[PDB]
């Protein structure tokens, strides 16, 4: 037996953001025990997700945990990334393959945004959704928020968050792994809405803190672990 895990990130062109996305996995690798691991990007970035799968063969993997990189899910973790593993799969079709889920609905990711707002009552939480999962997801999410700290609200926007704007201390959450064109919209428009409701304040994005990486790599471990084959991939 020789495991390998396969990370995979969304991929970014900003610069900054491969520069994050990379160090987060490559740190990541430090904290694992499989002998085999390997990074790469749904799209725009390298490696790809055909070269990352067949860098862990080449490597001797028996056995591939593939592990999304990603705070929800939808279309990416529920279509896009299980078809380009498909290819993968009927390229090698020796390798066992286990595939993990997002992080989801997780208390660390909660601690997460708690440190980031203690960088600086109601809460509002902006992210990327017509998928009904995603709604589960961010409601659960907003909930354990509500109540691991004294807020009295926390409202999703995932909602356009614009408007919810243009409607008591606010926090402005973003719940985003990255930075890029969403963060810079957001970074603007609260940043427009302080001269008109000086109460409001915009945390950094949650990104990759430590509780973040914590819950990624419970990921990361179960679905290596793959108990009672319930992580199993055809
Ligand atoms: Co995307
Ligand atoms: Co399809």
């Amino acid at each position: 037996m020789k495991q390998a895990i396969l990370y995979v990130g969304h991929g970014s062109r900003v610069k900054k953001a491969q520069q994050e996305a990379a160090a987060f996995l490559e740190g990541c690798k430090a904290h694992v025990s499989a002998p085999v691991q390997e990074i790469s990007f749904l799209e725009l970035q390298e490696p790809t997700i055909e070269t990352g799968f067949e860098a862990c063969v080449k490597q001797g993997a028996t056995h591939i945990a593939v592990v999304p990189l990603l705070l929800l899910t939808a279309a990416h973790a529920k279509h896009d990334i299980p078809e380009e593993i498909a290819r993968a799969a009927s390229r090698y079709p020796s390798i066992r393959i286990s595939y993990g889920k997002p992080i989801g609905i997780d208390e660390e990711v909660v601690k997460a945004v708690y440190h980031r707002m203690k960088d600086i009552a109601r809460v509002v939480l902006i992210g990327r959704s017509s998928d009904p999962d995603v709604k589960r997801d961010v409601t659960g999410i907003a909930n354990l928020l509500q109540n691991m700290i004294p807020v009295k609200e926390v409202i999703p926007c995932f909602p356009n968050y614009k408007e919810v704007l243009s409607e008591v201390t606010t926090f402005v959450v973003p719940y985003l792994l990255f930075t890029g064109m969403l963060m810079n919209e957001i970074e603007r428009e609260v940043q427009t809405l302080k001269a008109d409701n000086p109460n409001v304040y915009l945390s950094s994005y949650i990104g990759f803190h430590p509780h973040v990486k914590n819950a990624f790599l419970n990921r990361v471990r179960e679905t290596a672990e793959n108990p009672e084959g319930q992580f199993d991939f055809d």
